[PDB]
């Protein structure tokens, strides 16, 4: 039931996503194609920025200019040296298949890809230093995406006009997902010499960021990590509400399953020293069982409070966030 050239933008949603790729591929109806398109745009926005052979000059343009390439059927880039730049090199392909989706849902990407690209660019000289800047990088690189995703789910009429209309709610999933990334990949970020954690916060334990791999920092670090994981907490409210008001089983899957992973990640990082010797991440059996029972609210919800116990019950009475811990996990249980 499907053109060559979707037949190839699902082969590539399979490479670039492994699954998440079966997940988008269950979506019902109209959203499925929708969804298959936004995310390999985004990959290939994505691909652009990550890749550190390509000139900051060379670079902004691509980025400002991108949501314009996907309507000029012609346009391919062939000089990435990334992983996922096939999405570049067939950028026609995608394209073609972008252009012939519903109006609506056009509207929607090319809107997203603009202020993304605009965003990128933003941010490839400079890193992040207030806690405010962390939510504005986290909101062009994630929260753009939780919008889009949203404005898609109410377009197909599948959900409700709710659910594209409240941006904020959105975006706390986007940024949910990215500060837990974030996060839990400090070490992995350092070796390539990337830098997200934000000035703001580390500057209050270490000189330099990379500090933190340090053993003697051990103590400093972990303090940090559970200031920065207190942070990302506060989003959970708002991913409870969004969650509850989804009335597609099928989007619903789609939305809890990231974040009930992100959840069990931020509860495994939690206090956790290991975090700066290597990657901490949620054993097998118990991500396939978390995937498999993220069906409704209900168990959901059961899910996040069960992680919220377990960090609640770990906090040390000597950290110095101990006391907003424990008040963002009683709001969440509250809920
Ligand atoms: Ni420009």
């Amino acid at each position: 039931s499907l053109s060559s050239s979707l037949k190839t933008c699902y082969k590539y949603l399979n490479q670039t996503s492994r699954s998440f790729a079966a997940v988008i591929q269950a979506l019902d109806g109209e959203m499925r194609n929708a969804v298959c398109i936004f995310y390999l745009v985004l990959r290939a926005l994505d691909t652009l920025e990550d890749d550190m052979t390509i000139s900051v000059e060379k670079k902004v343009p691509l980025l400002h200019n991108f949501h314009s390439f996907l309507y000029q059927p012609d346009w391919r880039f062939m000089e990435s040296k990334e992983k996922d730049r096939q999405v570049l090199e067939d950028f026609p392909t995608i394209s073609l298949e972008f252009r012939n989706l519903a109006e609506k849902y056009q509207t929607v990407i090319a809107d997203i890809c603009r202020r993304m690209g605009i965003g990128m660019a933003e941010f490839l000289d400079k890193h992040v230093t207030s806690e405010q800047e962390w939510d504005k990088y986290c909101h062009y690189v994630a929260g753009l995406v939780g919008i889009g995703l949203s404005r898609l789910f109410s377009a197909s009429e599948f959900e409700d006009p709710l659910v594209g209309e409240d941006t904020e709610r959105a975006n706390s999933m986007g940024l949910f997902l990215q500060k837990t990334n974030i996060i839990r990949d400090y070490l992995e970020d350092q070796q390539g010499g990337r830098e997200f954690w934000p000035q703001e916060v580390w500057s209050r334990y270490v000189k330099k960021l990379g500090d933190f791999a340090k053993p003697e920092n051990i103590d400093l670090a972990v303090q940090c990590l559970n200031e920065l994981i207190t942070n990302a907490l506060h989003h959970i409210p708002d991913v409870i509400t969004y969650l509850s008001r989804l009335r597609n089983q099928s989007v619903f899957n789609f939305c809890a399953i990231p974040q009930v992973m992100a959840i069990a990640t931020l509860a495994a990082c939690y206090n956790n020293q290991q975090v700066f010797k290597g990657a901490v991440k949620i054993r097998k059996g118990q991500a396939v069982t978390l995937m498999m029972d993220a069906t409704n609210m209900p168990a959901v919800k059961a899910i996040i409070y069960q992680y919220m116990e377990e960090i609640y019950h770990r906090i040390p009475d000597s950290d110095p966030s101990s006391s907003k811990t424990r008040q963002i996990i009683s709001t969440i249980r509250t809920q």
